[PDB]
């Protein structure tokens, strides 16, 4: 009930937008946003699996992972060259998954006013309001 290891493109099903790194900056504190499909190196994510059943995402080329400093109901998702975060990617529908970090689900946060917004954690409600599709590249 989890995605296998490998390189994928993650797409949000609620708005048909792809997970992207803002500006391709290889610096700490770079927001992970949702943006239109371009297929560049900042939109391809390598999924690596661990022993306990958790998986991590790394950007291709830039080599910036997905790092959440404080796992709280309202924290953002950023990119760090060294530090990482162990995610849980479970299956709710055939084809559509859901990603959580420390028990809190993710959120879409579609861009408003021509500016992307960082993916933010969701409060403990248990209802997956955002599902992701892992298209093989
Ligand atoms: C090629 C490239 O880096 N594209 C990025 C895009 O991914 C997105 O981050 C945008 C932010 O508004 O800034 C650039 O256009």
């Amino acid at each position: 009930m989890s995605i296998p290891a490998g390189t994928y493109l993650i797409r949000n099903v609620e708005s048909n937008l792809y997970l992207d790194l803002r500006g391709s900056n290889p610096a700490p504190g770079t927001d992970a946003i949702v943006w239109g499909r371009t297929g560049n190196n900042n939109q391809r994510w390598i999924v690596t699996t661990h022993s306990d059943g958790t998986r991590t995402l790394e950007t291709v080329g830039i080599n910036s992972s997905a790092f959440i400093a404080t796992i709280q109901p309202g924290g953002r998702v950023t990119g760090h060259p060294n530090n990482e975060t162990r995610l849980t990617i479970t299956n709710v529908n055939p084809g559509e998954y859901s990603i959580s970090a420390g028990g809190l689900l993710w959120l879409a946060n579609t861009p408003v006013g021509g500016t992307g917004e960082a993916v933010t954690l969701q409060a403990a409600g248990g209802a997956a309001q955002s599902l992701w599709v892992f298209e093989a590249v």
